[PDB]
C-alpha cells in the first residue's frame, strides 16, 4: 500500500512562462507538465522543491496537467490554466493571419515570447520557426500552433 506525498503548485501558469515551481514533500518524487501525451517539461524534486524547466512554449496550450510520481507514493495530479470555430488561422510563406470578430489576438514565438496582440484582425510578419495563436472570444480562448518555413 503505498503512502501520500504532499504537493502544492500554482493554479495557472503563463503562457510566456519558462519554468514551474512545484512544491513536495518527498525527495525524489517526479513533477511532469503534459498535454496528453505531449510531454512539456520534467523535474526531480530536491530539498522539497522541483523547479520544472519547460522543454517547448506552452503558449499553444489553454491547461496542463502536473503529474507527481513517486515510489510507493500515490500519483498527484493537478490541472494547470495557462493564461495569455469563429476564426481562422492562415499561413503563406512568412505571413501569418489571423481573423475572428471581435476575438483578442495574440501569437508567441518559439521561446514563448508574445510577439504580437491585436483586436479582430492581423497580419503577422514571421520568421521560421513555431508560433503559437491564441484567439480570446468571450467565454472562451482557442488556440493553434503554426508552422512557418
Amino acid at each position: 500500500v503505498p503512502t501520500k506525498m504532499q504537493v502544492t503548485a500554482p493554479a495557472n501558469i503563463s503562457a510566456s512562462a519558462q519554468t514551474f515551481e512545484v512544491a513536495c514533500d518527498y525527495n525524489g518524487a517526479i513533477a511532469t507538465l503534459s498535454d496528453d501525451g505531449d510531454m512539456v517539461g520534467t523535474a526531480i524534486v530536491k530539498d522539497g522543491k522541483a523547479i520544472i524547466k519547460l522543454n517547448e512554449s506552452i503558449a499553444d496550450e489553454t491547461n496542463l496537467t502536473l503529474t507527481v510520481v513517486g515510489y510507493n507514493k500515490v500519483t498527484v495530479i493537478k490541472d494547470v490554466k495557462v493564461e495569455g470555430k469563429p476564426y481562422t488561422v492562415a499561413v503563406s510563406g512568412k505571413t501569418i493571419t489571423v481573423e475572428s470578430p471581435a476575438a483578442g489576438l495574440t501569437i508567441f514565438d518559439m521561446n514563448g515570447r508574445r510577439v504580437a496582440t491585436a483586436k479582430n484582425r492581423m497580419v503577422f510578419e514571421a520568421q521560421n520557426g513555431v508560433y503559437a495563436v491564441r484567439i480570446a472570444t468571450e467565454g472562451k480562448t482557442y488556440t493553434e500552433k503554426v508552422i512557418v518555413k
